């Protein structure tokens, strides 16, 4: 993993960490060594922060892969750009292609940031770091469930 430890406090700005409490799969219990990747990409698809890894996720399930894992957003939220979004990249070990495979990827939009737990669905890899188009992974109600904290 990668994780980033929450940045210093400012005055008058605020810190969003992002609790990555599971993620539904239909085949989630299938996906060897899973984790996440967390970016913040403008609106262009370019990083504005340095990316993020979770740790591998052990904890499975036949349809969800549960993380419990705070990841601290590497920007004061007043500093970001309007066009911004957080990506999270849901990523596994192909055993027999032998290398890590993006599966799919969810992102969230600057104006869908605010407390408490949303779910936000996921879209088939390739990741479109630009989310212009997008191609639904699955109707089902298996989707990423995160718990937003801002601070101060």
């Amino acid at each position: 993993g990668s994780l980033l430890p929450r940045l210093p406090s400012e005055p008058g700005m605020t810190l969003l960490t992002l609790t990555i409490e599971k993620i539904g799969l239909k085949d989630a219990g299938q996906c060897i060594d899973p984790y996440i990747t967390v970016s913040v990409k403008d609106l262009n698809g370019i990083d504005l922060n340095p990316v993020q890894d979770t740790p591998v996720a052990t904890r499975k399930e036949d349809t969800y892969i549960h993380f419990s894992v705070d990841v601290e957003i590497q920007r004061h939220l007043e500093k970001l750009p309007k066009g911004a979004a957080i990506f999270f990249e849901f990523k596994h070990y192909k055993p027999k292609k032998r290398f890590t495979s993006t599966k799919c990827f969810a992102f969230m939009e600057m104006d869908e940031i605010k407390p408490g737990p949303i779910v936000i669905e996921l879209y088939k890899k390739p990741t479109d770091f630009k989310r212009k188009k997008l191609n639904l992974l699955t109707k089902k109600p298996l989707y990423l469930h995160l718990n937003q904290t801002l601070h101060k």
